[PDB]
C-alpha cells in the first residue's frame, strides 16, 4: 500500500529517524530484512553464544565460523548448519569481508556495545561542512542519553578476573609510554557486576556478544526502537527486504519488497509507496540500493558520488604473545572496557580496542582491533549481471592501515620483549588481519552523494541516514557518531521538509 514515511532497515540511522518521525506525528513503516529477535531457540535462549554456535549465528551460511582471532581454539565447536535468517552476516567481496547485523536493531544486536564520541578536531577534519558546536553541544549528548550509555565501575574493573586481559594490555602498553582509556558502553555494567557475583543470568560473562547478547546489552530494539514503537505512529515489518526504489509518476517513492520466511523462501513480493523515504540499510545496504537504482534507471538523477568514498574505518586486527608470567585469564568478559588511545590525527594515529578472547582457557594472547587513519577509499560499482553492488577495494589499499598498526604495536613489543602471534588468522604467517571490516563507513557520503543533512542529491524527500554517510573514517568506534549525526539530520529534515 501507501504509508507517509518508510524507513529501510532498523539500525542506528533508521532507529533515530523513525523515533523522531513518530514523535512528529508522521505514520512510519520500517522494513527490516532480518528477524525480530525475541523467540527462545532450542537451548531456551534467543541467541547462541560463541562456544555453541548454531544456525542463529549466521545469515544464510552452511557452516558456522569462529570469531576472528579465535579460530585456533573455537574451530573445534564449528558445525554444519542449515542456511537460516541468523543474526551475523559476513558479506564477502573480492578482497574484503564486511560483517554486519541482520535483524531488528541491525548491528546493535551483534556489536560490542562500545559507545565513544570522536575527537572533536578529527570530526572537524572529516566533515568540515558540518557545524561542530551543535554536534558537541546538542546531538552527541542527546545520543549518549537515548542510547543508555553507561560507565564501568573502576574498582570492580580493577579487581575482577573478568578484565584481567584488559589490565595486562594496559600494563604492557604503559611500558611503551602508551596510555589507555575506559570505553563507555550500552551493556549495563551494573548487570555485569551481578553476573560475576552469580546473581543474574550471565551473557557478557558467558562468552556472548557477536551472535547477540541474551542479557545486559541495551541494543536498539530496547532503546530507540522501543521508544519509536511507543509513539503509536511506527510499525516494523520483518523479513521484508527492499529490492528496488523508484520515483512514482504522481510523487513520492515506490518500493518492491520481498517477504521471506526464516529459511529464505520467498513468500510474497509487495509494492509499498510513500511520501518520505529514509534509507538506514547501512553502509553496504543503503549504498547498494542507490547504486542499483541509478544504474538500472529507476532513480536516474542520482549523482556520480553515489557508491564512492568507502573505507573500513582503518580496521586492522593483530595480536601479541604475552610472557608466561602475564596470563590474560581463562575468564574474559566479552565486552571490551579499555582502549589504547594513540590517536593524534596524524597518519600514525591508532585507537585500539583491547579485545577479549572467548577460548575459556589460558592462551596468553592479547588481541587488538586497531582503528587507523588510512586515506585509501573503495567504490561500490553495480554489476547488472548479478544485480549486486560490488566493492572495489583491494588488499593493498589497507597497507597504510597495517603500517600504522604495526608501528604502534612494534613499540609495545620493543618495550616488553614480546612478539606477535602469526597463526591466528590462517595457515600462512600473518600478524595483521587486513581484509575484514566491522565498521563499514561510506558509499553515500554526506555532502557528496547527499546534502549536509543526508538529502540525496537529485531528489526531494529522499534521505540517507546511516553509516553510508560517513567519509570512511571516524577514528573511534562508530555507532555514537552515526546516532548523533542522525539526530541532527532528522531534526532538520522534519523542520524544513515534513
Ligand atoms: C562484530 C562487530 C562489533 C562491533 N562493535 C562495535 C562497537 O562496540 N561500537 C561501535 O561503535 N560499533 C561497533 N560495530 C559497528 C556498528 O555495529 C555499526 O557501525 C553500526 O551498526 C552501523 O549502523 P547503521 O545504521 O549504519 O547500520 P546497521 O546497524 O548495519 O543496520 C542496517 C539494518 O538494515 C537492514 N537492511 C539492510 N539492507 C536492507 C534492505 N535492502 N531491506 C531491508 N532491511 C535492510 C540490515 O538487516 C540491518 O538490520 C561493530 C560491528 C560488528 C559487526
Amino acid at each position: 500500500g501507501y504509508v507517509p514515511a518508510v524507513v529501510i532497515g532498523t539500525g542506528y540511522g533508521a532507529a533515530v529517524s523513525a523515533l523522531r518521525l513518530g514523535e512528529a506525528g508522521v505514520q512510519t513503516l520500517m522494513l527490516e530484512m532480518g528477524q525480530l529477535w525475541n523467540q527462545p531457540g532450542p537451548d531456551g535462549n534467543i541467541f547462541c553464544g560463541m562456544l555453541n554456535p548454531d544456525k542463529r549465528s549466521s545469515w544464510f551460511k552452511n557452516r558456522t565460523e569462529a570469531p576472528l582471532g579465535s579460530f585456533l581454539w573455537l574451530d573445534v565447536v564449528n558445525r554444519n548448519i542449515d542456511p537460516y535468517a541468523g543474526v551475523l552476516d559476513r558479506v564477502n567481496y573480492d578482497q574484503m569481508s564486511v560483517y554486519v547485523g541482520r535483524g531488528v536493531g541491525g548491528g546493535s544486536l551483534v556489536n560490542g556495545g562500545m559507545a565513544v564520541e570522536p575527537k572533536r578536531s578529527y570530526f572537524e577534519e572529516i566533515l568540515p561542512r558540518v557545524d561542530s558546536s551543535e554536534m558537541y553541544d546538542r546531538y552527541f549528548p542527546r545520543a549518549n542519553s537515548m542510547l543508555r550509555v553507561n560507565h564501568i565501575d573502576t574498582k570492580w574493573f580493577e579487581d575482577t578476573e573478568w578484565y584481567k586481559f584488559a589490565r595486562v594490555s594496559r600494563e604492557q602498553a604503559g611500558k611503551a609510554g602508551l596510555g589507555t582509556v575506559f570505553v563507555p558502553n550500552v551493556y549495563d555494567f551494573g548487570y555485569m557486576q551481578r553476573e560475576a557475583a552469580g546473581e543474574v543470568p550471565k551473557s557478557a560473562l558467558a562468552t556472548e556478544v557477536i551472535y547477540g547478547n541474551n542479557h545486559g546489552k541495551q541494543s536498539l530494539d530496547k532503546t530507540y526502537l522501543a521508544a519509536a514503537l511507543g509513539t503509536g505512529k511506527v510499525t516494523i515489518q520483518t523479513l521484508h527486504q527492499v529490492k528496488t526504489i523508484r520515483q512514482t509518476k504522481d510523487g513520492g517513492y515506490a518500493l518492491t519488497v520481498e517477504q521471506k520466511d526464516t529459511d529464505g523462501k520467498l513468500l510474497a513480493t509487495k509494492e509499498i509507496s510513500c511520501r518520505y523515504l529514509f534509507l538506514g540499510a547501512g553502509s553496504l545496504g543503503s549504498t547498494e540500493l542507490l547504486v542499483r537504482a541509478r544504474d538500472t534507471g529507476t532513480l536516474p538523477n542520482l549523482n556520480s558520488e553515489v557508491g564512492a568514498g568507502w573505507g573500513p574505518n582503518g580496521n586492522i586486527m593483530t595480536a601479541r604473545a604475552n610472557h608466561m608470567w602475564n596470563p590474560t585469564g581463562a575468564h574474559q568478559s566479552s565486552i571490551p572496557a579499555l582502549g589504547i588511545d594513540a590517536w593524534d590525527n596524524s597518519d600514525s594515529s591508532v585507537f585500539a580496542e583491547i579485545a577479549p578472547m572467548p577460548a575459556g582457557l589460558e592462551t596468553w594472547v592479547s588481541l587488538y582491533l586497531a582503528i587507523t587513519k588510512n586515506p585509501q577509499r573503495g567504490t561500490f560499482v553495480y554489476d547488472a549481471a548479478t544485480d549486486r553492488a560490488k566493492l572495489n577495494w583491494t588488499r593493498d589499499q589497507n597497507a597504510p592501515a597495517v603500517n600504522a598498526a604495526k608501528a604502534l604495536f612494534d613499540r609495545i613489543n620493543k618495550a616488553n620483549g614480546t612478539i606477535y602471534r602469526y597463526d591466528l588468522f590462517g595457515t600462512q604467517l600473518k600478524a595483521f588481519a587486513d581484509d575484514f571490516c566491522y565498521h563499514p563507513l561510506g558509499g553515500c557520503v554526506l555532502g557528496k552523494a547527499t546534502d549536509d543533512y543526508g538529502r540525496v542529491a537529485g531528489y526531494k524527500n529522499l534521505y540517507v541516514t546511516d553509516g553510508s554517510l560517513i567519509p570512511g573514517s571516524v577514528g573511534v568506534l562508530p555507532f555514537v557518531t552515526i546516532t548523533a549525526l542522525a539526530e541532527r539530520n532528522v531534526e532538520r529534515i522534519i523542520k524544513q521538509d515534513v
